């Protein structure tokens, strides 16, 4: 269990593939993409939107993401151009 701190925070993108924040990622709104902002060290940012639009989030090396305008909102990145499946089952021998 990981105790995860109450902050006042708005939206967070984390990479999919060891757990860390996206520094660096290109996230804009829907119809308000002029007012375009990035992600900080923390994996962050801070936008303003007046319509409850979705926000679209990009980061050059990972797969696209996009997630709709809330107060928190996680965001995770998908490996690119590469092909890992995480399944399993056993059973009969």
């Amino acid at each position: 269990m990981g105790h995860h701190h109450h902050h006042h925070t708005k939206g967070n993108v984390t990479s999919k593939t060891d757990g860390q924040p996206i520094i660096g990622a290109s996230v804009v709104e829907t119809t308000a993409t002029t007012n375009g902002t990035i992600t900080d060290f923390d994996g962050n940012f801070t936008l303003s939107v007046p319509v409850n639009s979705t926000l679209k989030i990009t980061y050059i090396g990972y797969k696209p993401v996009t997630v709709k305008a809330a107060a928190i909102v996680n965001v995770l990145l998908e490996e690119d151009t590469q092909m890992v499946d995480e399944v399993v089952v056993t059973g009969y021998t």
